[PDB]
């Protein structure tokens, strides 16, 4: 499930904490590595006071100044123009996602990014220096698109024509946090990742849930050093220091080497949420190490959002369509079944179609004393095993897209009944819809969730993997259960 | 009601239509006016061809042509190096709304904006030549705002920085239609129209359906004459051009004379749009005429989707407190009424509190074949007849904030049943919510609805206007209804 929390984390290693294995990677504290990357500078200084307490050990090649001697001035002194500002943009506890950018000019532009963590300021130097009209062309040409499919393209095509991404992707999360590549924008000859499925695994709760909070992270090189903090813990606390907001936070090994294992140099991602939860991610890759510029990275931001908002337009009418159709069904039922004497007879005509309404195979209609059956469904004794399977169900409403998870000596009707969606009518009378099995194939990325758990780090193989899996039906549509919902109200209130 | 179509609009006036009064004002065809703004000009031109077939007679000032001379010509030689790109950017079946930008140089930097209506090209000309960080700031201060006010706070203080606008305003609608300034950004001074609610007739139903689709419109000059196309019927249909989609669309005169009453020079609005419908306005006002920048109106859009964005998240954070606590209500509630064997002394429990619950002040209990009372009720032949009342209501759920308007005979119970939320558990058995009547002032801006229709043209009195409305109670919380529903659920299953 993907609407959880996350593991509570180990120690970092630099505070005795123990390796970090595919084993406990969900409990990998990620906030916290004491280290950033190579193509910037960080400080952390007192949230009052503004006295610079720790510093990344390369602040020297962009600051100018050595790290011993900074530390312990003020951040009044050494920026005299924008504490002011700093201190007005982010006020005392405010959320520590609230950021606040300037540039600099010094011996070449620098640009800061500063934010606050409880009583502590975290500001970020980045080197700094797009197309005239790209961003609002790309924004009319979302709201524009016919669907999510096409609304995807849009995005993975304009995000790799603004960055130059060897590779841009659009990576849908599913509920059992698995995700996959809905759309992809590439140079020619690189291996496509489109329409492939990927495990939870990948993607741990934890990096999710940062995710979800703060929006941007990057991999600059995939295969350069960490620059830790000096000191490492905060002296405020003797504690490690929250670098969640910080996109200077060094990336975690883990994935690190996953990159590498991908033949990836540089990495990107933008979070996409959608109502609190995270939807998914704008993925990008580089073969070789490349430092996206600040601005070029506030665009993809903003890209981001449109994103968030655009998704939830498209699935609401991708929703609505399907969503008609079934309610005019369920209003001709309901209309047939208001003056229904005989329940079987009257949901078992084909001018009603039942069967057609949730796209089965087989239907199970329980009434009075009795049981009828319409089209492909399990023999007799089946038939009633199942009755009283549901007979054993707490639940009002039943779904299933493979019976032979949920009810194992049930798992022999699959040919007929793999996916079920039962309701009952206060379980003596109910409604029994099946699908029958079918032959399905997921295209994975290298492997399946059982066999990421197999090697102690990380896998190696990302070429098409395909799953056979069996004892499926065709997936329930979510429209299809409210509308099993409607009809259990319906029928309930009118037999 | 504010979901609904717009009536159907009279011809235009150059096409032998109506004088447009405040008796048929909702019937005006605003986005087919035959004219623009004269701070830009416009082409209409073949869809296929690119034959220019209409033109602005003020198109020589801005092209350095003549109308006569350009009209025949093909964009493919006037603009050999968008005409392109123009094609490729806007395919052919797309929707008006999607648009096309560009900067050309000429003998002055002219921004094209382009976009599509049928068989049509629209093509926008204006002159064109902000802060580094401020819209990122921006975004990070909106969405890090605690409730919608300081959003609203946040969204005015922010466009009125980076415009300069005397007055910039959120204007938030409600379900009738009617409209609140939420938050106010202005120079002092200037009047004030924060917490005044606006009549649905200051803005009519075709205005906000258009505004529903194109989510960026203004007024340069309320005293400037517009400028008409040339022909003015698209010589493809011999019938009027689609001007909805443009931004140099001709401003209604009715609007026009509006503005000029109400002190203003330049108007500016940008659409907030939530779930399809419209939220709001980011209305902008400026004493003197004003003709913003194309590429600081640009940021005034992205503004308008990150603030689209937003409200739903605030409005959902809002929402959810006040629910929670509701539910958790609803759970000690459905906890006592399970094990209930007399529901009048179960409900009418101090520990229960169910006058609380709705912050009531009274309560009607109907079980079994009598009644009970909770708190301030209307005497008891009043209380027969409200029953008898609701044994001739249709619905399950009954709910106003004046029973005056329901029902005319129970006008009298006002002191102690205001506000009414009844409902039923199939009318033998019933629950009643009575709020007392209240003095409420609603601070008008200059008209209540009853008094928008008495003068010919529109007003021009806007300073504040006291109605006290009597007979009225405090508002029914939706969520409070909900609580109302499921409790109806639950106490129809549970009994
Ligand atoms: C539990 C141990 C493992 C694990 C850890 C891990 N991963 C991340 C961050 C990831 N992982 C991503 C996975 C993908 N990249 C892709 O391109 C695709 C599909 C083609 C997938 C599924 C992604 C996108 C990120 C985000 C960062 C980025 O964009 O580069 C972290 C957190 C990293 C951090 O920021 O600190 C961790 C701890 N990954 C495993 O595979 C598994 C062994
Ligand atoms: C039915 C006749 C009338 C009517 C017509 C009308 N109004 C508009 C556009 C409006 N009206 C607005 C109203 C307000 N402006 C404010 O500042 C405030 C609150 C302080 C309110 C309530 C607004 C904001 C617009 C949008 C345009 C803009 O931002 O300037 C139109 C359409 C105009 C067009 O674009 O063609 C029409 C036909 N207004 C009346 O008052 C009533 C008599």
């Amino acid at each position: 499930s993907m609407s959880r929390d996350p593991l509570p984390f180990f120690p970092p290693l630099y505070l005795g904490g123990p390796e970090i294995t595919t084993e406990n990677c969900e409990r990998e504290p990620i906030h916290i590595p004491g280290s950033i990357q190579p193509h910037g500078a960080l400080l952390t200084a007192d949230g009052h006071s503004g006295e610079v307490l720790q510093m990344s050990l390369n602040a020297a090649t962009f600051l100018g100044q050595e790290p011993t001697v900074l530390r312990g001035q003020t951040l009044a002194a050494l920026l005299p123009e924008q504490w002011p500002a700093l201190q007005a943009a982010l006020p005392p506890g405010c959320p520590d996602a609230l950021q606040y950018r300037a540039t600099l000019d010094w011996p070449g532009h620098l640009s800061l990014t500063v934010h606050r963590v409880g009583e502590l300021l975290i500001l970020e130097f980045e080197p700094t220096e797009t197309g005239p009209h790209a961003l609002r062309n790309a924004m009319f040409a979302l709201e524009s698109a016919p669907n999510l499919r096409a609304l995807a393209e849009v995005a993975t095509q304009t995000v790799r024509e603004l960055t130059g991404f060897d590779r841009v992707m659009l990576y849908k999360f599913a509920p059992d946090a698995t995700g996959e590549v809905i759309a992809e924008a590439r140079r020619e000859g690189l291996h496509a990742f489109l329409g492939h499925r990927f495990p939870a695994s990948d993607i741990p709760a934890q990096a999710r849930a940062l995710y979800t909070r703060h929006l941007l992270r990057l991999t600059a090189d995939t295969r350069a050093a960490a620059v830790p903090l000096d000191p490492v813990l905060n002296p405020q606390t003797n504690a490690p220091t929250p670098l969640g907001g910080a996109v200077l936070r060094a990336t975690s090994p883990m994935h690190m080497q996953y990159l590498r294992n991908m033949g990836v140099g540089s990495s990107l991602s933008v979070s996409v949420v959608v109502g609190g939860q995270l939807w998914g991610l704008i993925a990008c890759h580089h073969q070789t190490p490349y430092v996206l510029p600040p601005d070029l990275r506030t665009t993809l931001e903003y890209l981001g959002r449109l994103l968030s908002l655009q998704v939830q337009v498209k699935e609401a009418a991708d929703v609505a369509a399907f969503r008609q159709s079934l309610r005019e069904h369920h209003a001709r039922v309901a209309l047939a079944a208001a003056h229904s004497l005989s329940p079987h007879d009257t949901l078992s005509d084909p001018a009603l179609d039942l069967l057609g309404l949730m796209r089965a195979g087989g239907l199970i209609l329980r009434f009075e004393g009795r049981w009828q059956t319409l089209g492909e469904v399990p023999p007799a004794p089946a038939v009633d095993a199942l009755l009283a399977w549901l007979e054993t169900q707490p639940g009002a409403l039943v779904q299933t897209d493979a019976l032979g998870q949920l009810w194992p000596a049930g798992a022999d009707l699959a040919p007929s009944a793999a996916g079920l969606l039962a309701i009952s009518v206060g379980w003596s009378e109910c409604l029994v819809w099946l699908r029958p099995e079918l032959r399905l194939e997921v295209a994975w990325g290298g492997a399946t969730p059982d066999q990421a758990k197999d090697d102690l780090g990380p896998r190696h193989s990302f070429d098409t993997y395909l799953e056979e899996k069996r004892g499926y039906a065709e997936p329930w549509h979510p429209g299809e259960i409210e509308e099993a919902q409607d009809l259990r109200d319906t029928l309930t209130g009118a037999l």
